[PDB]
């Protein structure tokens, strides 16, 4: 149960984070919908609204430090704290061969998959240390079980994305905050995942991946 | 016997990659020996130059395809072709609490290192694709869970994943994981004929 | 939540088996508590008894079918039936240099670190297909993160233990019958870690193994 | 050139642990060839010594200690020594329900790998230590997730467990990983001079 929690779900206006951003607030969380798109984001939250919830919808780019700032800042404010960010990856675009990936395709992954851990790393830790709590979840892209080709580059910077997650959680690790991570291997499963590591129920968890059917 | 073999070793001038350089031109393999600092690159060149070998230094940021694609480009040229790529692009960082690093502190070890295996990959594997055969060595230097150890992590599995996309091509991708001769033996080896039979393999070894 | 539930905790008499058994009755379950110590697993079926619980205490040689035939059997007949199986690994003995480890101490260790696994399979798995739902959680001996020497022998059934429980998993992974793994790395987060594993807010894992600070 | 080396090859009348015993010899080396199959044993150590190679057959239960200290002793006071060990242990299995599985089908994965590679550490490291050098070579043959899949990853770990524990002892512990050329040539090198860089590494090959 996350009643009086406020949680950030970033990507969260279509797959795993709409998904995500429903569990959540089906659970109490109020939820800040952050999402490039600035009408899914706030579709999603009508949504949510509708179906008893407290939810914002707002644009995001997760690579760019002051709209992730701005998107904590106003969860804050508006909502009236922050206790739970999920970033969530993107949709892995499509499956093509390694060299047949485009820079701009490249440069996509790494902001979205890795750049944008960094910042939530910066922009949300700070708040979490202060109050003494709070949990992070990094759902990861999905790569399929011993994966073959097709997602060269989005395994690579996914394996970053995860040691980072470890990396974090060990530094946090007696602050209260929790820093964790969901591996999609092939939405239900992916939802359940964060919903539950963001509980106090996973209290005793910190810098795992866990690995889930996407 | 690397005669009658070109290399490409990034990070050349110095650490893991300039003993890398000396190791393969002692085996009779030309050398393109880039770096960041052309002066340093020109300096490794003319010592293994000296040594009886035979080797050009050009300045190279591997983040960038144009420096890539020169590097490339003037060994084909100026060398006389291609058959291996060392990728040494870590460096060391000092443990400091994530929320005290910077963007680009940040972008030099995750966006360099992951753009520079993506650079040696479209420059330099469809000349390998192209004549069927050829070597990649990607050196994970990057410097127990740290903010940075995410670099090594992503090396290794870009190595496994190009060596799957490259099965049967006569193509071989490797790594070498260094925890410098030692490192600079298993590059050797892994560029070597003699480890035909690897590909998608990650050497540990004492660094 | 394991009201109306029944668990078998074997390794029940201290160590990890102790506090997890703790923790399933405090949850509502009924626990048969089986070692090899009879008169350990009694002592703390008195405690768990004595603190509102419904436990009983069985001798049991997890490496040896009948025994452990006879745990299955008599949950089942006497508490009423079998949902959970939680199988403990031992307490790592020693740590000592790999070549002096004699021939009975690795014996040992495959006997309760792996035989029993097996064991539990055959002996539990099939009433949790019939009924079509169940768990089991086997509960890894005690490695240290990025382990060093001294526990050479022991990381080795490990590793297998773990590899098997995945594999059990991916078999029973449309039964209803979840198959997971702790790894208590170097007792309340171990403990925690299988009482998530065994409730129902864990159904969506299976084959998976939770690292955990022992 | 494993001339002037003896080696211990478990599995050794077929398989793998043949065409490792093969290479073995072939490279100059002493080979005691040892099996489950005294017979098969002695046919390819009469193959061996007819190939102008030198080579001892012996009949061997790897989960037993006599069995394997018989075979060390046989190779130090009849092939003059013992500086290799290869432990091929590994068998095929259907894949089938693992409630069909009976107690004997179990232990014959898991017991028998495990204590193998027991009984190898007991029996041989004594005289690697001993002398300053040696190294021990665990094919893991054992044959995605299935019952029996925890029988390599056990071999892989206790051979980087060994590894660990022999630290600078001269003693090199190194597995390979057959998913049969390959694999001899993978185990040839780890076992020959050019691989003294490498102890705890798996190296993953096509079977």
């Amino acid at each position: 149960n996350l009643n009086k929690q406020v949680a950030i779900v970033t990507g969260g206006a279509s797959g795993f984070g709409a998904a995500i951003a429903r569990r959540l607030s089906q659970a109490g969380a109020a939820v800040l919908v952050a999402d490039l798109n600035a009408e899914g984001a706030q579709r999603m939250a009508t949504e949510l609204n509708a179906a008893g919830g407290r939810a914002l919808g707002m644009a995001c780019d997760v690579s760019k430090e002051a709209d992730y700032r701005a998107v904590v800042d106003a969860a804050i404010a508006q909502l009236g704290g922050l206790h739970i960010v999920v970033n969530n990856a993107g949709t892995t675009h499509r499956n093509k061969p390694a060299l047949a990936v485009t820079e701009d395709e490249f440069d996509r992954v790494y902001r979205v998959n890795l750049k944008s851990v960094y910042w939530s790393a910066q922009c949300a830790l700070p708040h979490f240390a202060q109050q003494g709590h709070g949990v992070m979840v990094n759902v990861a892209s999905t790569t399929g079980v011993r994966p073959g080709p097709g997602l060269t580059w989005y395994s690579g910077s996914k394996a970053a994305m995860i040691n980072l997650t470890k990396g974090l959680a060990l530094e946090f690790a007696r602050s209260g905050v929790r820093i964790n991570a969901v591996n999609p291997m092939i939405p239900d499963d992916v939802a359940s995942a964060v919903a539950f590591l963001a509980s106090d129920d996973a209290s005793f968890l910190t810098g795992v991946c866990l690995d889930v059917d996407g």
